[PDB]
């Protein structure tokens, strides 16, 4: 996992639990980079784990619902970092379905070392879109965060029910439906 991926999350902590949780998941987790994390470095994501199992703890939160907030701030992140990525796609049901193909596929060229999911299109309509999420960290939640921020990218919206194939969440059917939408885009 590469730190970018830590130090925008604990700042999200520092910023909605104050300062002190941050050092608190830190201290009940054993990670091997002691908590000290940069935008280059890469760090495995058994730390990153430990601080969402210790974070949801403590808060009461569930992973799933820790997850999904961060991803949709994450989102703010990507469209201020790399706009330009962003401005190819005109639909969010045509960018969701190229995360494979093509941005996750950038993101390998600046990130050789990078650990991302798998997608892998079923269906895709213009309003719909069906794909299966694989990965081994279970993050779907994390994805359905970027999903949803990708929609309102667009001044839009969709439901989007996550069924999964495999119960420890490394295998997500996604079935994205995008709504209505009263004005001409
Ligand atoms: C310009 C758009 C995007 C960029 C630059 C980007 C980049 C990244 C980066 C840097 C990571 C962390 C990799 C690591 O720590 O090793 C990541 C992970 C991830 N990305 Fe993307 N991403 C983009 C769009 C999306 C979208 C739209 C989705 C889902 C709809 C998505 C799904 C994920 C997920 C779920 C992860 C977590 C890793 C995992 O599940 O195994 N990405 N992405």
């Amino acid at each position: 996992m590469k730190g970018i991926i830590f130090t925008e999350f604990l700042d999200l902590v520092e910023d909605k639990f104050g300062l002190e949780m941050v050092d608190k998941i830190i201290t009940q987790s054993e990670l091997e980079s002691e908590g000290v994390y940069t935008s280059i470095g890469t760090y495995r994501f058994s730390e990153m784990l430990q601080l969402l199992q210790n974070l949801s703890a403590n808060t009461d939160v569930s992973i799933d619902d820790l997850l999904l907030t961060y991803a949709e701030h994450f989102f703010s992140v990507i469209e201020d970092s790399y706009p330009g990525l962003l401005a190819t796609y005109k639909d969010p049901i045509e960018m969701l379905a190229s995360i494979e193909n093509h941005i996750h596929v950038e993101v390998r060229k600046i990130y050789p070392d990078a650990e991302l999911p798998t997608f892998v299109v079923e269906e895709k309509t213009a309003n719909s879109l069906t794909m299966i999420y694989k990965s081994s960290r279970a993050m779907h939640h994390f994805g359905l965060g970027l999903m949803n921020k990708t929609f309102e990218h667009f001044n839009s919206s969709a439901e989007i029910i996550l069924e999964k194939i495999k119960e420890d969440g490394t295998e997500v059917k996604f079935i994205i439906n995008k709504n209505e939408n009263l004005y001409f885009q």
